[PDB]
């Protein structure tokens, strides 16, 4: 009906205006801003650019293909624009499988979240990528190996006015293979991996710069103490200069109260080192931490690091049900006590550890543990939007009558929504909010 056409025109108006805009100001973001310019981010700008083209010159002449139930372009741009659609979905999955390979040889290098990858190798990376899947795309379309030989598919070839995509059998199933399914069984498996080496890789270092912070300023306590860096407390006197004094005289420099991130550094390697030190000493506490794995060590040291050894040593109950691998009944007594009270956040996290024996309660709060959800879910979602196209297409060359044209042009829309969900996604990363809200003026 009339009221059908007009709604829809709106809907796809706007589709294509959220995927333009917001890939403009994602590739905008990267090229004007410095931190902005990393290898990772550098995929994404290969990622940004196919769903820019993709909204630019693949979903205009998509829409008007529909609101018309005509092609009004002739037989040149319709293969075209197909070589170009085509073009746009191969490089994207396979520029995200790229990413998964990438980040898992980060994850298991020394550098744990540096690229092995200079700024000159991934650029050749990414132009190969656009190159190769510029001739699977191209070649066996303006070639016409695609074409179906149906009495159906060659009258559709000759009118001008019909651009339907009808393939043989044997192009449908190897085009999908090598452009879909080949990158997203390696992209899952590799990702999959990375996720576990991560939760792995943790350490008491990584533990305690989630719960106490990083701040190079002297800040205060939640109990109105003078602290500075990773929990490292100055003193209990409410004096700055008092404060100052122990700071200018631990590290011999004249610091003003301000630190750098080399300093916090050092500062936290020596405070970790007497916690373990404290507990060796400690004839109540040095008996618990031999009968404890590597997981539920880190979890006592945590304790001592912020508490102190005379304080921990007073859960005279809770260290006996530790001591006998009693780990839900320690947790009750360790709930029931002022240390829960005053940090309950930080309390839940260390008791939990102590409870499973794993880093599940430390699951993406790191900062650079959330930059690898972050791609997680790009990966996620472009597999959700669209694996049931390519299911649907697959399941066709089965069975022709199953699937009817008003059910392939909706599944093909869905996949099609996906080149402006990126840029939404991308506001999770906060260097990205400021550069969002700079290029925005707000
Ligand atoms: C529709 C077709 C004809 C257009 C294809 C556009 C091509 C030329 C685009 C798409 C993605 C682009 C790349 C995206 C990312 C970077 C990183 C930057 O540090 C240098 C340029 C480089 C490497 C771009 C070069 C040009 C590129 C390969
Ligand atoms: C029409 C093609 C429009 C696509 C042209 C955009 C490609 C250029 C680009 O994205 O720029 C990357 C920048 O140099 C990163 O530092
Ligand atoms: C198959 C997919 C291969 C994708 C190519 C990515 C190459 C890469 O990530 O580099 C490896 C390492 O960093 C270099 O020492
Ligand atoms: C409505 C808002 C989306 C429109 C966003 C349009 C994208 C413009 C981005 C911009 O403001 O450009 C900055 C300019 O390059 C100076 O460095
Ligand atoms: C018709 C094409 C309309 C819009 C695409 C061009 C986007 C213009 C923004 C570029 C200017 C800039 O870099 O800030
Ligand atoms: C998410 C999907 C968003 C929009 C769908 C718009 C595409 C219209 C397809 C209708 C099917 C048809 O009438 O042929
Ligand atoms: C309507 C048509 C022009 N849209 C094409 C899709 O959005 C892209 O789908 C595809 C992408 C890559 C390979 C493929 C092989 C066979 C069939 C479809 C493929």
């Amino acid at each position: 009906d009339e009221v059908w056409v007009v709604g829809m025109g709106i809907v796809m108006s706007l589709i294509v205006l959220a995927i333009v805009f917001g890939n403009v100001l994602v590739i905008t973001a990267i090229a004007k801003f410095e931190r902005l310019q990393t290898v990772t981010n550098y995929f994404i700008t290969s990622l940004a650019c196919a769903d820019l083209v993709m909204g630019l010159a693949v979903v205009p002449f998509g829409a008007a293909h529909i609101l018309m139930k005509m092609w009004t372009f002739g037989n040149f741009w319709c293969e075209f624009w197909t070589s170009i659609d085509v073009l746009c979905v191969t490089a994207s999955i396979w520029t995200l499988c790229v990413i998964a390979v990438d980040r898992y040889f980060a994850i298991t290098s020394p550098f744990k979240y540096q690229s092995l990858l200079t700024k000159n190798k991934a650029r050749v990376i990414i132009l190969m990528v656009w190159i190769v899947s510029g001739l699977t795309s191209f070649l066996p379309i303006q070639m016409h190996w695609y074409r179906a030989t149906h009495q159906e598919a060659i009258n559709c070839y000759a009118e001008e006015t019909c651009c339907d995509f009808f393939t043989n059998q044997a192009y449908a199933i190897a085009s999908s293979i090598v452009s879909f399914y080949v990158p997203l069984v390696i992209m899952v498996f590799v990702y999959s991996r990375v996720f576990q080496e991560a939760k792995r890789q943790l350490n008491i270092f990584e533990m305690l710069r989630i719960d106490e912070g990083l701040r190079l300023k002297i800040y205060k306590d939640t109990e109105g103490y003078y602290t500075i860096g990773i929990g490292h407390l100055l003193t209990k006197s409410p004096s700055l200069n008092a404060a100052k004094s122990e700071l200018d005289k631990a590290i011999g420099r004249n610091t003003n109260g301000v630190i750098t991130k080399d300093e916090a550094e050092k500062l936290f390697n020596q405070d970790v080192d007497a916690a373990v030190r404290g507990i060796l000493r400690n004839a109540k506490l040095k008996p618990v931490y031999d009968s404890l794995d590597a997981v539920r060590r880190a979890a006592l040291i945590n304790m001592v690091f912020q508490m102190g050894e005379t304080g921990v040593a007073g859960f005279t109950n809770s260290l006996r049900m530790l001591q006998q691998k009693r780990w839900d009944e320690a947790a009750v007594n360790l709930a029931k006590s002022r240390w829960y009270n005053q940090t309950p956040n930080r309390a839940k996290r260390v008791i939990t550890t102590f409870r499973t024996g794993t880093w599940d309660a430390y699951k993406f709060c790191l900062k650079e543990h959330k930059a690898l959800k972050t791609l997680g879910i790009i990966m996620g979602t472009f597999t959700l939007c669209w694996l049931p196209f390519f299911i649907v297409n697959i399941v066709h060359v089965i069975q022709d009558n199953l699937i009817r044209k008003e059910v392939y042009i909706l599944l093909n829309w869905i996949g099609y929504v996906n080149s402006g969900f990126n840029p939404l996604i991308y506001c999770r990363s906060p260097d990205f909010r400021i550069a969002f809200q700079e290029l925005l003026c707000l």
